[PDB]
């Protein structure tokens, strides 16, 4: 009766939260040289209800150029991880997206730059003491810089909403977290080249290289699951729902013409990110007339100029996302059609360079079956 | 007990309209003008359902034509691009009628931080002031031209989840009216020694400063596709019959070491109070005040506090201090309501009182349109 | 029996009724200006009225560096060390909080979710900012200069504005409360180069000739007035008012490199949060002297065994920044440490390097019954 089942799921959820034992433990650590390999498979533990994975990444970058330096790109350390893919025990894929998109969602969900240290007038020495997410603004010719990055790969939606979580007990569990890290070919961009996927860009890029990269994965899950008269108490709707992040690329933009990216049906899109990679140039709204979301049945529900669009985002993350990165929150009322494309994301560009494209990022809920 | 019946129903209807209707925000009007020609505009919004509020974008290009002197932002700066804002619902009933700076301070108070500001952090990823949503050059040098961007949210509804104060705009031949009085070459620039209260820039070059142009764009936020029940549209009749307004006033007659009391009228439920101590054109960081308070006829004093402790209370509210001479008081959980707590007043016992000292009061309150 | 669940519901309702019917009040209790060289310990006598929730203590000071050439600079804790210790006793003379100024301040911060009463920096052109200098102190005081400081502390009884657990009913005349404050003096506030800066406010080569010109405080008492009275009398949340919410701190020594240092939770208490300061022989490091930290139970638990940076990450989610160097925080608010719920539990720190006189200063925040 729907109402019945949901009432049941929410109760089981609260019981699990009340009774279960929350755990966060290291699953794997490794150090390597991107020259030899940059793709890895992490095999998590199959215990209780898995909520997500915290991925710590550290790296040492050396600028072996004789005289030219390099400087952080807009995404910087967020590109330490190129991509991520998660397969659950039943071999069903959840998240499959880029590291930068995953990072922007982590920020969006936190309500501020993910794991950042806010600046205040406090005389007591709070501040960037621990360099949790950190990277030198520039790496001079001959210097070696150290970076630290953190990503949260979510299964469950949040700490108190287990929608998307994974019950890990399935024997012959095909559960695996795949990570592709940056390498000497993706991390550094030459002057004039596209900085989208790079970590550093500058005149000394050609001679920049990784001294090494290291990662540590922590798995977060709930143990000591509650058991009722009928057995283990579990929110069946939560555990049978997928909460994923995915990315896609779109091209074919033309000045002053509405570029529309349709949302697929069945998916409940919680948020949308659109990056205007204007042929390797990323501008602060100046190459756009407006953005919007619209149902080709009731016009636009939010056709806004770039700054006003940015204003809404400032209400969500207390600052702006990097240049050319646009965010759209639909958490309270997810974009959910039924007919592929009853709703679309719109960008009417003011100027379009050669090789322009929109790099899309989505956050959504969907049923396993 | 009929009241307990009405409220319960109003709440239910609110929940239903929120769940059933879909949020919409669309541009209603945009214009570029020279404030030398005109500065007052009457914007006619569309009557398309339940209106929650208006987001007003304002931009401007200001040139300092002075041969040698510069000008610097006043404490309120771009918040003074709009001098006054007045809203009239379809029934020509007035809701908000306040100054741009007061409206802006309330936007800040409601957000829990400087309105639409970009917080500074240690993040290496390039977040930050990328889009300059609310922006203005700290100074405008002689011969230079500066650009500014400002935003104001004119509320009807109290919030996104509490439709108290929202307006049902569906009355044909009787639309709403959003009156905007903008800054001009007379109000925006204060000479050295002049009162900067309403100015944007002040300095030795003020006399030669002028707007090149000002532009504004009004966005209307409303709820469309209202839910219709077994008996017509289901609506929270109490929310829609309540006025949520911002208003301001001025008070004079302060004496050193004597309690200056400003009575709160009766019938109104005051959610917040702002008091600006315009000390004869001087705005001080609490040093010209002995203490502030909110007291009842019983000479109680539920909040008699020294300036810094009062400010501490505000820091818990918006994570920082309001500009110099601006004092905030939050009464959102237990609104000041005389005749249900007795007569109440806002108190300021000044330490120093210059010539032409006055207290500019800003109020945020609820009241029945009947 | 379900008699407890019934008692809890009844308590909660009384709390709701009290929060809705009574009116919150904050009023000055007393102000005093003095030279810590003359006196530094004060017993404040709060007024007995309604339900007391806590005290906001404002502290200001003027410090003069009279060295001939050397200046001094704020230590990591700085003005948080203006008050060395705070102790509260209710009307029945039952002791509640008893802790250092720095621990209390760090808890104030944790509860706020940001540096206590700080002013956040933003790009806003409107002149918001550090206007009123609520908590403030000059980064340095040059030789011959005089600096001014302002500090605030919230001494809680009640857990929060909405949770009256730990509050105090003060309607017993001839039975006064007691708020003892021990302030910093010329001995505790200044640390010489190389000395331990833990409890100091300023440290530097000019420390020997630094002295307070004066210190001043103002205690404000926060309470609920006009308590609701019903058929059977005053409606009161009996469990809230008979529960103690306290902060305390202790020191622990005996750390060895690469060996797990375990501080057992001498429970029976419901530990809401834990702060561990790694005073590594007078030097405070940004996690570089620690292999990992964690909380573990009887078994081989390790509910959260983490390297320093990841441990710091959890805290960044809590207070939007890091606590000062060598200060580690652990939030257990939703599921308090209670060793009777899962055997003994301990806070663990496996040090990478241990200097001479190394120790862990533990700060606890907890609930406990006036009668257990």
């Amino acid at each position: 009766r729907n109402q019945q089942a949901m009432a049941a799921n929410l109760q089981a959820r609260q019981i699990v939260l009340q009774q279960s034992y929350p755990v966060i433990q290291q699953v794997e650590t490794q150090t390597f040289d991107p020259a030899n390999r940059s793709v890895f498979d992490v095999t998590p533990a199959n215990v209780g209800i898995v909520k997500g994975f915290l991925v710590k990444v550290t790296a040492a970058i050396t600028n072996n150029h004789a005289t030219e330096a390099v400087a952080l790109t807009d995404f910087g350390p967020a590109n330490l991880v190129q991509r991520v893919i998660y397969y659950d025990p039943d071999n069903q894929r959840h998240t499959e997206t880029s590291g930068w998109h995953l990072h922007f969602v982590n920020t969006a969900k936190q309500g501020a730059p993910f794991l950042s240290s806010m600046v205040t007038d406090s005389p007591i020495k709070y501040g960037d003491v621990m360099n949790v997410i950190d990277a030198p603004a520039t790496i001079a010719a001959g210097a070696t810089g150290e970076l630290t990055m953190y990503y949260w790969v979510p299964l469950a939606y949040s700490e108190t909403d287990l929608t998307g979580a994974v019950l890990a007990n399935v024997p012959q569990s095909k559960q695996r977290l795949k990570l592709e890290f940056a390498n000497n070919n993706t991390a550094f961009a030459a002057v004039g080249a596209n900085p989208l996927e790079a970590i550093y860009q500058g005149a000394g890029a050609a001679d920049c290289e990784f001294e090494e990269i290291s990662y540590t994965v922590y798995q977060s899950y709930l143990d000591q699951l509650p058991v009722g008269q009928n057995g283990y108490i579990l929110p069946l709707i939560d555990l049978s729902t997928l909460y994923n992040l995915e990315n896609s690329a779109q091209a074919g933009l033309t000045p002053n013409v509405d570029f529309v990216v349709q949302y697929a049906n069945l998916y409940r899109y919680l948020s949308t990110i659109a990056v205007f990679d204007n042929g390797g140039s990323f501008n602060a709204g100046t190459d756009i007339n407006y953005l919007s979301q619209r149902t080709a049945n009731f016009s636009d529900t939010r056709k806004l100029d770039p700054k006003t669009w940015a204003a809404q985002t400032r209400r969500r993350i207390a600052t702006d996302f990097p240049k050319g990165v646009y965010y759209c929150d639909n958490r309270d009322k997810p974009i959910y059609t039924l007919q592929y494309g009853n709703v679309g994301f719109v960008v009417n560009p003011k100027t379009v360079n050669q090789n322009a494209r929109l790099l899309m990022g989505y956050e959504y809920f969907t049923s396993r079956t």
